[PDB]
């Protein structure tokens, strides 16, 4: 069912991550992991100490899709490992240093078309598919859009409940 997601989004903050390629996403799906500029990994501190839970909304440049969502489990730390992203032109290993653990709650697509109804008013109340990476998606649209993903029936949420 949908309660204990529900739980887990209760006065959530929500985050878009907007990823450059599918290989990073697949990568934070695979191993937990997220990195992100320095502007965003400030703001996601920030919001990781100020919620009970901060959940980031992927989505690939150019998909017309979001890929899923996770829920921080960590502010970033250094020095753990350099994870091999896929960098684009100008990107650095040295601007995406810096890795937030992460616990998925879906790992399912969702395509834009079914987000139209949504609008962001942190972001002048556009489309929340539109945005910067690290665009604030204001709670209840953030909800609304987390609950129109397809359930993920490989997570159990279980274990994310008790970190909280």
């Amino acid at each position: 069912g949908t309660s204990k997601l529900k739980y887990v989004l209760q006065d959530a903050r929500f985050f878009l991550i907007k990823s450059n390629n599918h290989e990073n996403v697949s990568l934070a799906k695979a191993k937990g992991v997220w990195s992100t500029l320095p502007v965003n990994e400030k703001k996601l501190n920030l919001a990781f100490r100020s919620a009970r839970s901060v959940i980031l909304i992927f989505s690939v440049r150019e998909s017309g899709k979001f890929q899923g969502f996770a829920r921080l489990s960590s502010e970033s730390h250094h020095g753990g490992s350099p994870i091999h992203w896929v960098l684009p032109a100008g990107m650095s290993a040295k601007m995406l240093g810096g890795v937030f653990k992460i616990d998925w709650i879906c790992r399912r697509e969702l395509p834009f078309t079914k987000s139209a109804h949504l609008t962001n008013p942190w972001n002048e109340h556009k489309p929340v598919k539109i945005g910067r990476d690290g665009q604030e998606i204001e709670l209840e649209c953030g909800t609304q859009l987390c609950l129109l993903f397809p359930p993920d029936e490989s997570i159990d949420l279980y274990q994310v409940i008790h970190k909280m």
